[PDB]
């Protein structure tokens, strides 16, 4: 079963940590990658009751397993705040616009 379900994507524990870790590391070197510049800042305009603090910082999660490397990011993301702690997996899937929701 999935620990996170994000619409019709499946994620475990294991394949968000990989993605984190990633993420973060990016964060950590000042780099950046994709059109949109990841990992860039995520300011919960959603109002997601998260119960690690601010900043956040969010990054793509794959469905084919893979770390993000720059091209299509995908609807999912994980969140991340500067100690890398995880607040949580988030969406577009299912969210009108370029709004999110959680993954469940
Ligand atoms: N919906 C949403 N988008 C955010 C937030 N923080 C940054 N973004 C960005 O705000 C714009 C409109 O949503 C996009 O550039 C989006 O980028 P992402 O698509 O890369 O996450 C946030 O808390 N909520």
């Amino acid at each position: 079963a999935c620990d996170y379900t994000c619409g019709s994507n499946c994620y475990s524990s294991s394949d968000v940590s990989t993605a984190q870790a990633a993420g973060y590391k990016l964060h950590e070197d000042g780099e950046t990658v994709g059109s949109n510049s990841y990992p860039h800042k995520y300011n919960n305009y959603e109002g997601f009751d998260f119960s690690v603090s601010s900043p956040y910082y969010e990054w793509p999660i794959l469905s084919s397993g893979d770390v993000y490397s720059g091209g299509s990011p995908g609807a999912d993301r994980v969140v991340f705040n500067e100690n890398n702690q995880l607040a949580g997996v988030i969406t577009h899937t299912g969210a009108s616009g370029n709004n999110f929701v959680e993954c469940t």
